[PDB]
């Protein structure tokens, strides 16, 4: 019997060839993803279907022969960010693939700042599955830390200089029963490049208000405090910082702030997980185990093309709980530029450590079937992009994030 | 959580408003119709998507107020003819649904013979199931029994006053296992009013013509020397006959000849049933107790309206196996002009004497969720269509055929 | 030959069937009038294409037998709110239509402020013709008068009360050129609601700070002024007042201000003129010496079904140049409720008075061939919607505008 | 403004993805080749949607990198056979089109014959233009030369060897009146291989038939008689030949009969031209004058490549008038591999000869904006692809055909 993606794309109607395209290089990607986790037919047809119609017509162009037609620059190349399956502890793992919504005519005269992509996206959501989209944090968030079209467009001379004019990143959990949470990630560059704003004020200003508008106890002194220091301006890109939260019920919502940073040692990778020693905690200790183990397996190998390695380059957020004051860390090790043969074996490795050989034969399954490469070409370097590391009292909780539309840059 | 036509709906783009107001028609209907039967959601899904594809493409216009954008002349109502569910012993049921493929131009002097719908039909529905359509049979019989575009255009004068100018008519069987076997039925009237040759000796020839290219032994001696008798020709209408072949390997496939007879007495429905008492033994005699049963439990009952009953209208199919001379009866009571809730009450009866009460409750369901006029309206007469009666050596084998597009007739 | 809008509806593929539906409805219309007008064949259809990619997408859902699917509560009826033939002296005809932008779940828990509408058509309208559209104005005035949708989310409990919560409305002046102007009018009823704030003072609050924002003389004392006073308050209602502008480059755009007043006297209508004397002239004079007349012919006959004229209701707007500190009025009667013979004869009337035969002539043709209704029912109140008056140095400017989509109420 | 091809692309909505791509390809020539012809910007627009709706639907798949996706094998590149632009005297001149319809699926085990899509082709241009089809000799000339799906499919065994299963082209005449003459060839290889019979005799029986069933006077005797001796099967491959017919009333139609011939001399090109002497008079003198000239000037420079000229390969058609005996030949010399260069140098000295300098400039701005590639490339072979030579009275007939495709192959 056929699989879900090969008959929709026999039946599928499509808008536009992009999104046929799109769909052909992700929707076997995505769908042996879940597949290899273990989602239901059911289940695939309706998040494949939702893929079709809320985001592939928000992925944008579809990059051809020499990429002519992505207007909309970006270092990440075209397409889904990511597509990541997070492993836990008891044999559970979710389906998850972000977006940055770009519009058909986004860098151009029409839509120079793309601003209805992610509106879009978000309204096809809510009609798709009405009361699973709750746009409270949304609606506060957005005027804070996103500019909106008008602004970008009369304060273009503040912001033409920028690469990446991305305002909102769009990521869809997509649960093993049909429902697919919406996440949303703020990147407020364009808002502190035109109101000129330290990019650490504005975002914990904006927290603030929402704690104050809300009720809602989201401790972030410890993150103002550690980002404030001017030890981690050393080594923390700012600029590359950006705020996410679930849209979902502000009571059942996080805030998680994310940063870059470039950094040598493990010692500044503890400074970034604990926040200068301000958090503590046997979470804290095991979750830094498992991220130096990963850090000596994949930064240890030599990097592609006997190119040596000048710094790791990392990201990392710290979640904020509603309920409690509660700040939780999670790593993100950038492994875009290394061989997904090492990465996959660290992967392994880990798993194998932690006892979750049912992971490993997950992990290896959808590197088989959805990213042939790494196998068909030992010397690959576009399936893996990041792999997370966090410790929750659950257990570890490792996300393994690869590039989706790899057979493009194969 | 949505059911399939639903979300379908909601995600799904129509290639035609046409087919956006017959899916909202029919959708419901057919999915529960499945999900009654206990069809599996990803079956659903593959089942409506293919009535999505390959189907509602050719099913023709919608009729909208008055009727005016039906081109396509026809007795029955613009639509499917029927939307059936089998019932046979062991809680065996089977969802199908029958269609005339029509053109969205059939009628017009584009298409006025309505060529092109079913080929398409054929043609999309073997590309979604490569290897589940033969057109062995279909390739035998369509020059024998069809007229093809040419020549009904040069021999139009002979078929104009024809007011069902129908060639072929499709069928879907709806397996559990989400294959659709395809039907073929062939109304050869326009093939006999252009050559001015008997329905009976063109349909029979045709057959014998396969049997001698095949090697399949296809027994039509009784059939034909039945049909053939002027006693036979008082009551059975010829001009309503018509050929039917499973569109599979000839070895695994069937060949029916259907007529359409206006009988008063139960004598005449065994006429029909026996064929003049050629056929014999104790299938023949129980399915024919079953026949007098629903005979005297639906055609008892007075007429909507206060007509009165000039004669009982019934169709009848004797099928030839390809292994064996084996020809087995299936009469066809029609019950379109008659009480659906008397109709309804014979069938539970049936059911319920046959102990069948998993399909009483299937029944009822069915009735209820996708027909609720029936129970809105006391006086509808707009819900079923046909009640088909045959005894296999499996046991009895009750087909219920029901007008999917009831709503639009209430 | 086909005329345009026959063969374009025959070869064009619609991506939903609503916008089928209002193809039918009103290319018929649209082209007719262009038509009548005298626009080229290439004009037409490139006009025509432009109602079917921008507009038609952004007119939200066709209204069905009970319109039940007209979720965006309106007191106008579902469609163009109208479309226009402004006529001026020597044949100077200029086809127009005004939309507000709705979409297609406008109304609903996705979109209960019909946010994108108005962003997608101007997007589409510039990437049709890049550069043909400027967003100074709209930039600036965005924020200033409309409500974005997280806003009036978070403010619901401030508007849920209103029935239109209409924000922004576009019109399409569909110039002999091909080309289109877009013209967008902010209601800030939402904006003053939420802020709670005098429409008046925002309205010219944000008139001055584009004042000294972009350096352009847009003189609103004399409006100010009158639109302040107590005396005016009696009859003008300012809930229903709004603010309009070109979107072209500042320097070769208008600022224009609308109210709507219910006045019973002419005497009243001269204070909304001339706004209490302030505005003075031969212009002004002549003006409303055509403004009487229309009045005597329009308002003096009967009201259909014998219901009698409470008071005459009317809009006005005062068009500030950049160029000069001219303020100028245009009156708008408003005749939905009237005879539309009666309507119909005033205009030709008032040509034959002004000489302008030809545009006597193309009205007629316009409302026999595009408003079939006006001839066939005498008893026609479906047609005609305003009648707006100006005199210009020019000369008169009457334009007439039309429901285009009264074949749905007839 | 922008180009009728442009703006409707940035307009239209194209069903499939590969419409798009077919219409990125040859809108711009098409659109180029009527505007240097002269066509009005309506007719341009017509043409243009005519091939968008009805045309394009049925070129198939647009080739991909590797042309895997070409599954329906064919001599000639995937996509229209040709563009070609007749001219004669007095400055007349217009565009036409030849496509072989080609279904999505053609070649694969759905449509192993590609039969709808010549039908759906024809189907859809006879509702664009109601009245302007005429299907009688289509209706004759479609039994007898044309092999449909069943028979192939029985038949299958006697024509799988074929590699070019081509039975039906259709060529769209795109008159400056907006109204498209369809012309339909029949190439009957496959129908003598099934029945195992010569071209010629079936071909001509078929117009004999034609003749006594119509009482129009197609004279086939020089034809026949020259076909069938032995001499000319040493040049004539008969299983190249093949029959066209304008699908108009049959008494304003015409019979052609095609052949190719790969001859050497040109008293071999004046055996195809006269018939073997058959035909005479002032025309074939004239018209071989002018065919010596253009063979002189084309197939005397040197190949590409530095490869020797093995034979001048020619097709040849006579045209049977249904008012007259008159046979008329038209030589189609081919330049298919040749420089485009050397061709486009050779018409513009013909054309100069014959006095055509408003020709010469037609040609040459067509080759500048459509085919940029004869200018970039010296070396260019993928323009041009046959020149059509015939004498007239009204005076010479040469038409220029090419490749609209080149885009692809360079
Ligand atoms: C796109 C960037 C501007 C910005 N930075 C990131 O690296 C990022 C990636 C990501 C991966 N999964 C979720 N978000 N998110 C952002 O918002
Ligand atoms: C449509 C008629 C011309 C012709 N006669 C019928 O009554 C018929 C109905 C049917 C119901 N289920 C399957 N076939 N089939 C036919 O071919
Ligand atoms: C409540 C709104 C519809 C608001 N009110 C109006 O009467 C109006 C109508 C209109 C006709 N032509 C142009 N505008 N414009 C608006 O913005
Ligand atoms: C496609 C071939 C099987 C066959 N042979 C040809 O060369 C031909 C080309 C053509 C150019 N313009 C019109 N016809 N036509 C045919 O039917
Ligand atoms: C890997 C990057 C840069 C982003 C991470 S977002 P996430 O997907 O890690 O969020 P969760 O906390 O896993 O929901
Ligand atoms: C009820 C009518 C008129 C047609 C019957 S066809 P069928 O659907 O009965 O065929 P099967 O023998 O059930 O496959
Ligand atoms: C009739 C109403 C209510 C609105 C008028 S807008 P307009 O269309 O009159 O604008 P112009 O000044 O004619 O461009
Ligand atoms: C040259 C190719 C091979 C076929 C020629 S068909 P044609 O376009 O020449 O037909 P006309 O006689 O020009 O109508």
């Amino acid at each position: 019997s056929p699989s879900p993606w090969d008959f929709l794309g026999r039946v599928l109607q499509f808008q536009h060839g992009d999104h046929k395209r799109w769909w052909d290089v992700l929707a076997p990607v995505f769908g042996i993803s879940m597949a290899s986790i273990g989602y239901k037919l059911d289940v695939q047809y309706r998040h494949l279907l939702v893929l079709y119609d809320a985001v592939i017509p928000n992925m944008g162009p579809f990059p051809n022969s020499n990429a002519s037609n992505i207007t909309w620059t970006s270092p990440f190349p075209p397409g889904p960010l990511e597509a990541s399956v997070n492993y836990q502890a008891g044999e559970s793992s979710m389906f998850r693939f972000t977006i940055e919504p770009v519009g058909p005519h986004a860098g151009t005269p029409a839509d120079p700042v793309n601003e209805l992509a992610a509106k879009q996206l978000m309204q096809r959501l809510g009609q798709l599955q009405p009361g699973g989209v709750d746009s409270t944090m949304f609606d506060h968030f957005y005027p804070l830390l996103c500019v909106d079209g008008p602004e970008a467009r009369r304060q273009w001379d503040s912001i033409a200089h920028i690469y990446h004019k991305c305002h909102t990143v769009t990521a869809l959990d997509m649960q093993r029963s049909a429902a697919c949470t919406l996440k949303t990630y703020f990147p407020p560059l364009l808002r502190s490049t035109i109101m000129n704003t330290s990019m650490v004020d504005i975002m914990f200003d904006a927290v603030e208000s929402f704690r104050k508008q809300s009720g809602l106890y989201f401790d972030y002194t410890k993150i103002k405090e550690f980002m404030s220091e001017e030890k981690t301006h050393e080594t923390m890109m700012v600029d590359r910082s950006y705020l996410s939260f679930d849209c979902l019920d502000p009571a059942k919502s996080r805030i998680k702030i994310y940063t870059e940073a470039k950094v040598k040692t493990l010692e500044e990778a503890y400074s970034f997980w604990s926040l200068g020693g301000r958090l503590s905690g046997p979470e804290i200790d095991y979750g830094f185990k498992i991220v130096s183990q990963m850090w000596d397996a994949i930064y240890s190998k030599e990097l592609p093309g006997g190119k040596q390695r000048e710094n790791n380059h990392i990201q990392i957020n710290w979640e904020m709980s509603a309920k409690d004051s509660s700040v939780a860390p999670k790593l993100y090790l950038t492994v875009i530029e290394d061989y997904d043969a090492y990465v996959s074996s660290a992967i392994v490795d880990l798993f194998t450590g932690l006892g979750w050989a049912a992971h490993v034969q997950t992990h290896k399954k959808i590197e088989k079937e959805a990213y042939p490469m790494c196998d068909a070409n030992p010397q690959s370097t576009h399936a893996y992009v990041w792999i997370s590391l966090a410790y929750k009292k659950t257990g570890p909780y490792i996300t393994v994030y690869t590039n989706p539309g790899a057979s493009i840059l194969e």
